[PDB]
């Protein structure tokens, strides 16, 4: 899932040091096990990313702050791309709406204009982003096709709530186990809280997450406190469906995109989506005018000093 941007240092969400060589600045878009995979306590490297996430990478991969350079949102920011002070580039990240410091990035440079969006999901206004009213031409833009490829229908944000919601209402006297992963969903678990009218439990970490972004206090650590429990995605299965209906008749929801079969008939996987549909792509492209889209090509003249910059 990560990409190196060809003829420059840049890798987003990209950490194989091995397999990246010519990067020198890295970024993070989200914190998302998915784009994650090498940043530990002895990633001393140069990294980006949004505030929340910047807040979230340090906590919950005890990476050092002294090489996370974190940027407000929205703004344009320079950032050196050699040892000496001759070439800069301007990022400018803007809203994602994947997950909880979500973004996307737009660079500038000797490199032309590229748009990288990671995972987001489309809403209208993100068309509106002074970034990209200004009538700038994107050369490159590395799109989200996730649900571009017509494998299988994926229902919105909306629809599958609808559906647990459902399915929650048909069952109002057995306790409730989400499944989820380590970001992303909690404004959903808020709202389950609203239409049952109950605290949602959750693990210390998760509790503390929430408490991050500054939801409505709805949640507990208390188990007995609510019929909503919210617990790791690994933890829903076969063996710990009997384990808990050897207790209190529980049932086990699991919001995913991908294709899982219940090993049990209390476990309702609900195909989940959190990613932007083909005509909402459509219209944000036919808006963006890019140059060429890339799913998740030119050589441009790399100066003297990157050049440098890429081998050492
Ligand atoms: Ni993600």
């Amino acid at each position: 899932n990560g990409v190196l941007i060809p003829h420059t240092p840049i890798a987003v969400d990209f950490w194989s040091l091995r397999r990246a060589g010519t990067a020198r600045l890295f970024f993070l878009s989200h914190m998302h096990s998915d784009h994650t995979v090498g940043l530990s306590s002895t990633w001393a490297r140069p990294l980006y990313c949004s505030p929340i996430t910047a807040h979230l990478l340090h906590r919950y991969l005890q990476v050092s702050k002294q090489w996370i350079q974190a940027l407000e949102v929205g703004e344009s920011h320079v950032l050196p791309l050699d040892e000496i002070g001759q070439e800069t580039m301007t990022v400018t990240l803007l809203d994602a709406n994947h997950c909880p410091g979500s973004v996307m990035f737009l660079f500038e440079g000797y490199f032309g204009t590229i748009l990288y969006t990671g995972d987001f999901r489309y809403t209208p206004s993100m068309l509106k982003e002074p970034a990209l009213t200004l009538g700038k031409q994107i050369h490159t833009l590395y799109l989200d096709n996730t649900n571009c490829n017509p494998a299988l229908v994926l229902p919105s944000r909306q629809e599958a709530a609808h559906q647990i919601v459902q399915l929650i209402r048909k069952h109002p006297q057995h306790n409730i186990k989400i499944g989820l992963y380590s970001l992303g969903k909690e404004s959903l678990l808020e709202q389950l809280a609203l239409e049952f009218q109950t605290w949602v439990v959750l693990s210390p970490r998760r509790l503390e997450l929430v408490q991050l972004l500054g939801l409505a206090d709805v949640f507990t650590v208390e188990e007995k406190a609510g019929r909503i429990h919210a617990v790791d995605h690994m933890e829903i299965c076969h063996s710990n469906m009997l384990r808990w209906n050897q207790t209190h008749p529980t049932i086990a929801i699991l919001p995913t995109s991908r294709k899982i079969h219940s090993s049990h008939p209390d476990i309702h996987v609900i195909p989940y989506s959190d990613h932007s549909s083909y005509s909402e792509l459509r219209a944000f492209v036919a808006a963006l005018k890019p140059c060429q889209v890339v799913p998740i090509i030119s050589v441009p003249l790399i100066p003297d000093s990157v050049q440098q910059y890429m081998s050492s």
